[PDB]
């Protein structure tokens, strides 16, 4: 079936094993777009890491949309339903970007794509904030499951911890 | 959104032993997150956690559980020697309810120890694919379910021991 306890357990039990097999920063990025991928699929996605001097967001990964656009771009924080999330801590699921008045066009603007979804998870390791992981126009009202957002809140925490380690690693070499 | 089945709780239990395992880059904490773990899902009076060395070929006892460390601090299986050796070369679980019927059953530390083993549930630490290790529970069925519990443990404590070592060479 692959819906039966025993299929789903060990589709379960494999999250996180690829994010935290490695220290290095891109490998660790290359295993976040795996899992993503593999539960999820979707056209448009990213990873934004929360850099806690400036207090901003920006892009590690962004599927969908062209890299170059967007690797200046820097959210402060509350920019953004991404800020908002840094600061709430707490997921957010936006139906339509236009009925919020937390989203932010300036992405759009560079890209020319349109957002008109948000799921946003915060990546949470030790009480700390580490980034923000988005699915862009995957879900809607319907389709959006308690078990999808808990998939996603798990692969954030196992990559808030990779993250973590990555960067404490990276200061001892 | 409204609750209609236990999925979430299964996704939150079945990827938290990871995540406690995965949580710490020094060896002792690691170590003990498994210990944790393994306490709570299986209470077993004598278990054991064996690394396995690259270099060497062997597996030496990082955690010991119901004997004395002393006795076994120095004990080195070859690759196939044991049980947990034979785990090693086929990557896979071995369950032997009867080591005295198993020609692959070490021994040697039953020897050290004077404690008498008389069933082993051995599983591979993998990582990338390969072993780095072993963990036993010893006298003392088990289900598919533990399989995966323990299976789950055994993965993450290689990757998270991997990691733990990398970090260490600092
Ligand atoms: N992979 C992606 N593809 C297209 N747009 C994105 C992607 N990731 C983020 N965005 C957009 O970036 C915006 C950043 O601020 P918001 O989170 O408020 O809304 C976000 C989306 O509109
Ligand atoms: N915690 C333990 N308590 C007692 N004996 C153990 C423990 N862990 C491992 N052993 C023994 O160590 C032996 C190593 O070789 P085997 O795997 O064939 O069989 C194993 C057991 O007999």
């Amino acid at each position: 079936l692959k819906d039966s306890k025993p299929e789903l357990i060990k589709l379960y039990s494999s999250l996180g094993k690829i994010i935290t097999s490695s220290l290095e920063q891109q490998e660790v990025l290359s295993a976040v777009m795996e899992e993503v991928r593999l539960f999820f699929s979707p056209k448009n996605w990213s990873l934004m890491r929360y850099d806690e001097n400036s207090e901003e967001l920006f892009f590690l990964i962004a599927e969908g949309i062209q890299f170059n656009h967007i690797r200046s771009i820097r959210l402060k924080s509350g920019e953004g339903i991404a800020g908002s999330v840094v600061q709430t801590k707490s997921p957010i699921f936006v139906e339509n970007v236009k009925n919020d008045p937390r989203f932010s066009k300036k992405v759009d603007e560079k890209t020319g794509f349109e957002t008109k979804t948000i799921i946003a998870v915060p990546m949470i390791f030790r009480g700390e904030v580490h980034g923000v992981i988005e699915l862009v126009n995957r879900f809607d009202g319907s389709s959006f499951s308690p078990e999808d957002l808990v998939i996603l809140q798990t692969i954030a925490d196992f990559t808030a911890i990779s993250l973590a380690h990555s960067d404490q690693y990276e200061k001892t070499k």
